[PDB]
């Protein structure tokens, strides 16, 4: 029997750095010696992270950390949707929803899954009626309860603590990474070393022998986890593994972000991340406690850093000359392979796409999950590495495609940027998915419509990650709809007649919860 | 909005024909006029069909026909597993299991899902112990209850109806096909027309316009369902869609079968299908009431029709000169596309593999589920056709790959046949599964271990058709095991401690069910 993996080195102590340590530390407790190694750096401003409900179940639960413990520690707010503002109307970068067809220009992509009615998703019925002029209501307000209580800043949890929807979290990623550093080093015995990588020594098979620091210390391991971010000091720099840039699908590659103090007592707290459309990109808003993180993700090919700073500053009425700002140049795309030899890449050293669908932290634990699932012994079975790499690239490429579709099907033509997004090509696979949608099909419909079984079983919320609910939210929201209704509904007349009962169940639940839910401000006050 | 499908013509009245008619009859009820076109064929003996548990949940439940109703009507027996006799030992075509390491040469592929212990399949734990000399028990007896009661022919239902395992059915195909012809024609207004197909008329879009029968009538429809079996009267002969002969993976093409009188009161009924290895193929045994179907599937490349008749007849002690026998030349493979134009194929006209893993009927109701799901309007969107052909294509090729692995990984080398199966190449997709399997990994492990949820939600039980449990039963059974244990197990000392009480559970459940269960004969008698 071959040697198990004894000693692990994680280069990088960012957010992915410490998540890899917590997760690996608890998954190999007592059977592996983990040492993390991270260097002194200029900290960035806490500009915020938006997340996805399985952060609790796939990650914190695995560690053994109760949701209320880490939420209280890192002062996190609650997230129920992403509110997409101004993607359908022309004009300047404003925090104000423009006017489109009577009401404001927004749509909600909310957590949870559409209700099935006689083995067909609610979306199909909605569109059937929309197409035959029996409704004019937007997909989101017809099929989801969420858009109504969200308009009113209601809490996802009642005052007593009961949960009325699927939600995720907003937080300063720094504070969470600090939480996980304390946990990993204190309760899981991960060894923290503060030092700078100086030289990496490779053996004859091109694997990592040892990494040596600036103070002359040498560390050696069985498995090296590269969590160094965009630098890819192990996977790219030492291992010479190519990073596949992917700006043939994503135009954005830069950001300018800050943190803005906010009066919660006066305006309450928003139970959603806001994706606000600009002239050469979009802008995030991530509500926190008395704070909100915000960042303008732009394309450097359509706006200079100067233009992006004053566009971003004007919309928030901030002083360009005195507001602390971070200016980032992103590495958009992924490694050709995430794992080569004894080097495994976790976090932005592996891949990266703009945070339009809150996939930042997801990629890290989804990958850490995948790494444990496909875990090696000292023989480093190539089958294990191959399949691991395959899950990581379909995970990444799928999301790259989904996010591109946010720009591709925007009606806007008002700036060179919005018109430029229309000249791009969708991947062959995203292209096949639109054809399906126009044919009146569901795309990757969930196995079940049970919101809990989906976020709860991570093996299920991975294989089927971007499901039919999400595609309709974003595509029907942008205003792209099927050529004609789902051919099946013309053959299911019991079902189309009996559907307005379910359309009325969401209407009843919107109305009851609108007047039976504390403001998210009130709920947070209690916590 | 474009026209719905008003009229469908099904050509063919076999099991596939009447399943198609009953399915579509109930799915598009009130909204389509369905007509079936069967003409008399030379009748065959009732040599038996083995099934899979979702025949009740995906098909009959959908029709609204309760289990006890059709099982009583068609005098069906119960199936709990496929017992594999003499696949690992050299010798003539006998009905008796030879010796192999101090026990009969047989192993079971049962219906359950393998239990999860710390989101790792029990198979990984059993092999762990095997490798470290802690155990020596075969995979099927270690990890499933099923073999210990199947060894004693007990019933999967207690006398009070209560069910203690997943089970499917054995039955004469003829009686089920006639039960459904009554049900379709009587309770779903399907038009049965007795006539032979003389001429198929196509338009310039290559679609079928009408079929003209020998009595001189023409039938036209928007959609044509080809249920004509191997002849492929529409899909292959009219539409000229080519057939893919799969004989670089599947050597078996011929078969000689009969029905045998059985004294149930004297010997009892076997609660399983038997797959008995012969010199140039294998012989099925399908127990029924007072009867058993039996057929020697063989490769005409290695056995002449006469040699197959002699071998088969000697095996069962029958007279090659007086015993009613069916001699069949199979069409093995699938069409290049299952659905071309307005012409859809169902049953053996679409694809056929030997009945080693009981997929004949499954393929029919699988394709119908997929046809209803991807159902068209008169515009006949191509995406629906392609996505359908895609599912039918992977459903077949997967099953083909799995069937081939039964012969590939047998240890036998005694006959030209067995040696030759080892010179065949595995498909690339199969090789990858085998690579994984040897790397300790599971192959297609099911989201849950809940066998009811699996055999219940057909979309789950289809997406994850051949799962890890299937692969382990067949591969471990033949004696193919991984190169070394799952590497995760070494980092899970607490898990490998506590599986003791899980293997301990199968042993109690085996012993407790063996002494408290009635025989399948005692139960069938009561029903």
């Amino acid at each position: 029997m071959p040697g198990k993996i004894d000693k692990i080195l994680i280069v990088g102590g960012g957010t992915a750095g410490w998540m890899a340590a917590s997760y690996l530390g608890k998954a190999l407790q007592g059977t592996a010696d983990i040492t993390l190694l991270q260097a002194p750096d200029i900290p960035t401003l806490g500009v915020g992270e938006a997340t996805i409900p399985n952060l609790q179940t796939a990650f914190f639960d695995f560690l053994g950390i109760p949701e209320d413990e880490w939420v209280r520690e890192c002062n996190a707010s609650y997230k129920v949707a992403i509110k997409f503002i101004n993607w359908r109307t022309a004009g300047e970068g404003t925090s104000e929803a423009r006017e489109l067809d009577g009401g404001p220009d927004h749509f909600y992509h909310s957590f949870g899954l559409l209700k099935y009615h006689e083995q067909i998703p609610l979306s199909h019925y909605w569109f059937d009626r929309l197409y035959r002029g029996k409704t004019v209501e937007p997909f989101d307000y017809a099929c989801y309860m969420e858009p109504v209580i969200l308009d009113a800043n209601r809490s996802p949890r009642r005052l007593d603590g009961s949960k009325v929807t699927s939600y995720a979290w907003h937080f300063d990623a720094h504070l969470v990474a600090d939480f996980l550093r304390r946990f990993a080093t204190e309760k899981l015995g991960v060894r923290h070393v503060e030092d700078r990588v100086e030289h990496v020594q490779r053996d004859a098979n091109g694997n990592i022998e040892s990494v040596r620091t600036a103070t002359g210390r040498v560390f050696d391991a069985d498995l090296f986890v590269d969590c160094s971010g965009f630098r890819g000091l192990l996977i790219n720099k030492a291992m010479e593994e190519p990073f596949l840039d992917m700006s043939d699908h994503l135009l954005n590659d830069s950001a300018v972000a800050t943190q803005v103090p906010h009066d919660d007592d006066a305006n309450g707290v928003e139970p959603f991340t806001s994706a606000i459309a600009m002239k050469s990109g979009w802008t995030w808003k991530i509500p926190m406690l008395g704070r909100f993180g915000t960042g303008y993700v732009y394309s450097s090919r359509f706006a200079t850093e100067d233009e992006a700073v004053r566009e971003f500053c004007e919309m928030w009425h901030l002083d360009p000359e005195t507001q602390p700002l971070n200016r980032i140049r992103f590495r958009v795309g992924r490694n050709r392979r995430a794992w080569v030899g004894n080097c495994v890449s976790i976090g932005t050293s592996s891949c990266f796409v703009e945070p339009l669908e809150s996939t930042g932290i997801y990629f890290v634990y989804a990958a850490l999950y995948q790494l444990v699932k496909h875990f090696p012994d000292k023989s480093l079975n190539p089958v294990l590495t191959a399949r691991f790499n395959r899950e990581i690239e379909t995970m990444f490429d799928d999301t790259r495609d989904f996010i591109q579709a946010h720009f591709y099907f925007s009606p806007r033509t008002d700036t060179p940027f919005w018109r430029a997004n229309k000249d791009l090509r969708l991947a062959d696979g995203m292209q096949e998915k639109i054809d399906m949608y126009r044919a009146g099909m569901a795309i990757n419909a969930p196995a079940s419509d049970d919101a809990q079984l989906y976020y709860g079983n991570f093996e299920e919320g991975f294989r089927n990650f971007w499901n039919n609910s999400n595609y309709y939210c974003v595509l029907a929201g942008l205003g792209l709809v099927p050529d004609a209704p789902s051919p099946r509904l013309a053959h299911m007349p019991r079902a189309t007649e009996s559907v307005d009962e379910v359309f009325g169940a969401v209407k009843d639940r919107q109305r009851n919860l609108l007047e039976t839910l504390p403001s998210l401000h009130e709920f947070l006050r209690q916590q």
